[PDB]
């Protein structure tokens, strides 16, 4: 079930999943509706679910990775689609081979240099590109 803040924005969480503590390469996943497009993995918080817990759950489900949770980067609103996403750094320590969204919907994942992740997110997902600004 979807959850909302008091202003009716959907509550989401996501991680910037980095290959190493250098934070130079990040894992993107394919769009569910548009396989040829890249997104930052993330999704809806469940009722009473801590944002850090939702973030780590969604990137397990969507990207098939686990790791060491880092700092909250910020909370990012998509005015058009009415959602607010808590975005965390995650340093990846496990890459799993047959993860929920690989099996269920054929979701892909790929490592991008930060500059290239910003480039592929800008057109359809400019707020996700902005996750990388700081
Ligand atoms: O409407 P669409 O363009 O098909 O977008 C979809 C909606 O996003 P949005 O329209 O709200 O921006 C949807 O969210 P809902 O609108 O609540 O269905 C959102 O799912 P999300 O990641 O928020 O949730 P979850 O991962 O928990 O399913 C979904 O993400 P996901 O299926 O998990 O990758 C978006 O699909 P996308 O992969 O970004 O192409
Ligand atoms: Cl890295
Ligand atoms: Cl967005
Ligand atoms: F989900
Ligand atoms: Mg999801
Ligand atoms: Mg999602
Ligand atoms: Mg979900």
């Amino acid at each position: 079930t979807r959850t909302y803040d008091g202003d009716g924005y959907k509550k989401r969480a996501a991680c910037l999943c980095f290959r190493s503590e250098s934070e130079e390469e990040v894992l993107l996943v394919s769009s569910s509706r548009h396989p040829d497009r890249w997104i930052v993995p993330g999704g809806g918080m469940e009722p009473e679910e801590e944002p850090s817990v939702a973030a780590v759950r969604e990137v397990c489900e969507e990207a098939g990775v686990k790791g060491t949770l880092g700092r909250l980067v910020g909370i990012f609103e998509n005015q058009e689609r009415k959602h607010r996403t808590y975005v965390y750094v995650l340093i990846v320590t496990e890459v799993l081979e047959d993860w929920e969204d690989s099996v269920n919907i054929g979701r892909k994942r790929e490592w991008f240099k930060i500059e290239d992740a910003i480039k592929v997110l800008q057109y359809h997902k400019p707020v996700q590109a902005s996750y990388f600004e700081t």
